[PDB]
């Protein structure tokens, strides 16, 4: 036997040769691009027999093999159906579906604290998918740069748990949700912030990354993390972002004077330049595409679907899931948590970064938000997509009454 | 072909025929106990079977066919190593270890408004049994019996219902001490105030001595028909000592908080009941284990509560089932679980598995020292963690896979 | 000289003798009651001189002094103008120019939680006043019985402080406001309801008096201080309020099972009948003009101001003069103290018990009350009391702007 | 008749003629000092009389008149008890048991959160009366100057609402205690400031004082104001505690962007100078004598009793001296108000602001403070005084049991 040839007969289909084309269209049926970094040889030895054979457009055995022999472990996977969610196609009929029936909640305002929130168009609505295999699905405005935010908050804690441990890290703060009323209060009664997803939780994590280095390198350590995260799609900065935010940061430097006088820093930090930091790392550009790989790494244990990468340890991806589930939504993280049961982060530019663990990543983007700070549209996708598919939580894997498993085929 | 014959064959060991005794050993390996009620029929017939012939008693494959034909299925699924955990008895050998390094942890105080009883039972969604301990000691539910009567309530009412009358979020690390959340309603099924609110709404109409028999029958099925008992005793201590609970009741009702026609003064002696039920670690794993597996009881195969009613008690027992210890059990251990003053921690592995962890003596925070100590080993032990990653976790181990 | 003689002359105005009338009301004047029961000797032998001397009806020097002679101590403090309030006709004209200020605001909702304060009109206005020399003034609805209500629970407490002194009776319960959202919470930190003018302060109080002995005498016993605190003017009881109070105090009941699992009674306490005997001392009827006389006990150092008798100690009256001060208006206990500045407790049947401490007390009742549950009336008629009269708790004596001080001439 | 010829009587004892001396000593024994401003006139022309007769030092009825004539109104009333404590030497000696016995509580520890309060002696004790007559006491540590920290937000507030009136100045904080831990909030759930004596309070009222004009200029204002509060005794200024309080006062940033993102300030507000001048103003420097009279014109309805100046209004007066009965000494307020019932304001120097309404003005101070933040000995001082005399603010002024009333005769 041998498993280029095995691969070869399945697409064959029994004639001797198999076009181009049609390896490259079974080959995106699967959820997979072709611009995928673990198919780069494969797809670089395509474009070069295209260019040595003008006469083709086909590929036997011999040459299909040359082709797909270092990417064939993949490719197997890929064309054996073996992925997360096999039938990919049916799979992203339902992610439309959704996201057309959310696109249809008009209601919310879009942040306009600063002028380059009320900027972006209360119409932008953009849902991308990456599973834990590397599969994507767009749709919608999903290559429109928008800020992280507060979405940054878990993946900067996931680099600091990666970087310093659990232990050290909770030293400084906490990890529980504070209560539906004490969502105001910037310390719990041991003097840390709450958790990591709070304001005053995420400046004090913004101050244990790279200490000892000056913020300029802090940031480009932190963007080359979520470079890695993203398996190298877009992650940007937005200045003008960062100039608003930093003439608009009252709360933020009420926060950061009440955690120095309180001893929540590490000794030696600068408080007014972690703010700084802070608010350089709140206008962090993505896509819902690169910013969905993230959410992706973190469905996937720490490893970049897209990329094969080791990211971040299971420790710091578990801990952020964990916190991202009782506090991820802001004042609807109970809420969330009961009937969506999936580990999710808003901010305030529109976004929501979602986490299907074991199975896939997904950031959906809307500008105008509820009454409590999280996408309208998003909220509601993210409702219809659990009552669609057995991905809450606590639903059951093997008895899930009329919801749909995309991990199953019949 | 046949698969009665196939199973046969690979008891068989190429030999001509099976002793009975050799197929109830290779049977109990897989984890099923021979008293499995799906497996009666099958037990029925080897009974049967072992009178007809003692110059023997060995099973030809006509024999053996006579046998399993009617759950050849369920014990195909055990032979052919497809449980949920297919190499059982290196898992229960874990679970000893598990068990007896939270044996030497002695410190706490047993409630007193035995310190040296500690016992675990694991009941897999397949069915797939083992103790450890003092498994078949009678204790009482308490406070592990709110997920039970929440579930039954949602089961019976809906949702929406439901969570008229009662929040879904755990309150906050002091806001332990209010018996209301912010809309008048107590915070969560888990707190005292929400299962007494939530103990108001099952079967409605009924007289108490209706409504216990009724949620009794519940839990006999949730149990798949073990042991389920009633300590009169622990009724009427709770009972002359629950002036809080008398103090949660008035203000309840002052709130408006019951529903319309609720006698507030007998709902609590119906709670006073429901806290005084009886389980075993044995049949309290198999509850968990019916929570474990969307509803279905494994060791019986029927539907027992809506996926409904057992999601919303998973994600309620996730953020409120630990008293204060809650949030940093979710955040460690990341499992389903509910505790009791007696001792008890219902604790559930969602599609895997349900466990009853049982010893008297509590820590500050009113959770049995030897659970919790069980509770963390476990996970640290193995990926069951609700946010391990099922494919990388590192050096943990998973009992799922061979 | 001679003091009868002396007054006689003040009185006489050169005439030989004084008529009966001219007396009377010289001396009603001055704000006594001719009921006064510090002058009965003198009203007595007033009547009988009536009947024996149906040739008069004139006094000389002889019979005024008969008929004054064993009040004449008081009688001269009040004919040479040395009340706390000389001139108190002046005063009442103010008081009941206030008074009809007061009742062109109708608003507020009478209590309806139970039908026996449903039943009370919502144009009922009455306010009574008694200085702290026995002065009276009335105007509006001053005889109509109502029940004390909260208005009790600062009355309790001074009796608990009486008994038992301010150290025992402040282990069960504190001495401080609770704060703006703590009015929810039935315990301080220490365990303890945060003063005794909260409901569950109350309660505890309620628990302290005359411990060991039952229901029907501890009422009896403080029947007995209420009566001697309004100078035995009207204390009565409602028994369909009390009815009523206990058929439906499911949070007072609350209240009770939390104070008894926390262990905030005395030892040996009856929980369920104290509650009962809480609702029986809510139900306690006055009138504003009774209740005056018990706010004037108050105002006086804890000597009842028409008997001279000594009801409460001064540190028993202290406390509970300090804990109205600040406790005493439910959540609007700040703003009054801040305000109004005056030790006042109101009551859901409409009551406003008012001190003015060395001056006078106060009975202010109209049914309405607004959303925090003090009477409307009430609250602006003790707005504008001290808008007009320099009685806030730290208005100054001798620099006051344009307030007027009824305390000089 | 003629009031400087009786008045030389009374003191001429019969005799011809009375020595200098001998009318100097008669004159401290009412308690008022010869540096008294209102006495100058006379105290210069005592001045000038000791050059021109050597040959004495006596003043015959004509040259006492001289010297005492333009003064005669105060000396009069100094000289005939007619005071508001008469026998003020009695008094005194009171106040000199009271200050010994405090001198004996040795405990607390002496703010060190900077280093000019640290340098503090723990053994400085000085206590300073100033009543509203201009009666003038002090023993101990009095005239070593020390920062008002604390002890100033009664005093910037009572300045505001003077400037501003109380409507306006309740607009942006309130006029309440918080409760006992609520006391970690910097707002109510008005979006203001619980009360003025809070530092969040404090910063937003020190944001309201003569708007629009720079920070030299306003602490040049306050100062003046604080001037004529003192009678023009010592205030002064730490530059030291204010450069130490400017750089470690991370809570009051932390106050002052919370404040300002909630646009609790008035509109054009600098939030970071605003800080700056709260600072100075916590860094303004007195004595215990001068404090002491600062304290005196609140007690005297805001004239300063040894000028005679109406520095206040009453409004100011009374509102102030209301939020430092509830407010003034941090959480031991309410233990406070119960049993002391004085107006008080402590600050982290050691100081306490004492007020007697209508009596005396006092100052205490002495570094070791309590868990609390308050002195230790000024603490145990104002219990003494209380226990001693029918000071409490709910004392009864007629019936005060065996305590002392240094008012009377
Ligand atoms: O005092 C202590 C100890 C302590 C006291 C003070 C400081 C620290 C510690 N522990 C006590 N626990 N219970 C008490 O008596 C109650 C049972 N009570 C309820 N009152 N109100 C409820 N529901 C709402 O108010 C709606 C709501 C409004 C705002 C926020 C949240 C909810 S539930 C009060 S005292
Ligand atoms: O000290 C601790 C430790 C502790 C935690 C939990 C329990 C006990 C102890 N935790 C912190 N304490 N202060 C912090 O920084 C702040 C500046 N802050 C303000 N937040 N909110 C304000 N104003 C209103 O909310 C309106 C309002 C609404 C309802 C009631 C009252 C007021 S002012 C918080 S964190």
């Amino acid at each position: 036997p041998s498993l280029e040839d095995l691969l070869f007969y399945t697409i064959a289909e029994g004639q001797e040769k198999i076009p181009v084309h049609k390896f490259i269209t079974a080959l995106k049926s699967t959820g997979l691009r072709t611009s995928d970094p673990r198919l780069k040889e494969c797809m670089d030895m395509l474009r070069l027999t295209l260019q040595t054979t003008s006469d083709g457009v086909m590929l036997d055995k011999d040459l299909f093999k040359k082709c797909v022999q270092s990417n064939i472990v993949l490719l197997t996977q890929a064309f054996r159906r073996k992925f997360v969610i096999p039938d990919f196609m049916s799979f992203t009929s339902h992610i439309d579906e959704l996201y057309e029936s959310a696109k249809k909640q008009s209601g919310g305002k879009v942040a306009d604290y600063i002028p380059q929130l009320a900027k972006f168009s209360p119409d932008l609505w953009g849902v991308s998918v990456c599973t834990v295999d590397g599969q994507r699905h767009s749709t919608g405005d999903t290559k429109v740069p928008f800020c992280l935010q507060s979405c940054v908050k878990p993946l900067k804690y996931a680099i600091a748990v990666n970087d310093l441990g659990t232990e050290y890290v909770h030293r400084y703060v906490g990890k529980e949700p504070s209560g539906l009323r004490f969502n105001k209060l910037f310390l719990n009664e041991d003097d840390k912030p709450h958790n990591p997803m709070v304001n005053a939780g995420a400046i004090v994590v913004t101050s244990l990354i790279k200490q000892g280095v000056n913020n300029a390198e802090k940031f480009d350590y932190v963007m080359q993390f979520l470079n890695k995260m993203a398996g190298n799609e877009y992650v940007g900065f937005s200045n003008a972002t960062f100039q608003s935010e930093r003439e608009s940061g009252d709360r933020n430097f009420a926060i950061g004077y009440y955690l120095k006088e309180k001893k929540c820093f590490p000794e030696g930090t600068d408080m007014v330049g972690i703010l700084d930091f802070y608010f350089q790392l709140c206008s962090i550009e993505v896509t819902c595409e690169s910013a969905s790989v993230m959410a992706a790494t973190l469905a996937n244990g720490g490893f970049c679907p897209i990329t094969g990468e080791r990211v971040l340890s299971p420790e710091a991806v578990r801990n952020t899931l964990s916190l991202m589930h009782s506090c991820g939504m802001y004042d609807f993280s109970g809420q969330f948590a009961f009937h969506v049961g999936l580990p999710a982060k808003s901010g305030v530019a529109g976004g929501i970064l979602l986490v299907v663990p074991n199975v896939m990543g997904m950031m959906c983007w809307s500008p105008p938000l509820d009454k409590m700070g999280n996408s309208v549209k998003g909220i509601h996708f993210c409702h219809d997509l659990v009552s669609l598919c057995n991905f809450h939580n606590y639903d059951n894997l093997r008895h899930f009454a009329k919801k749909l498993d995309p991990r199953r085929e019949g």
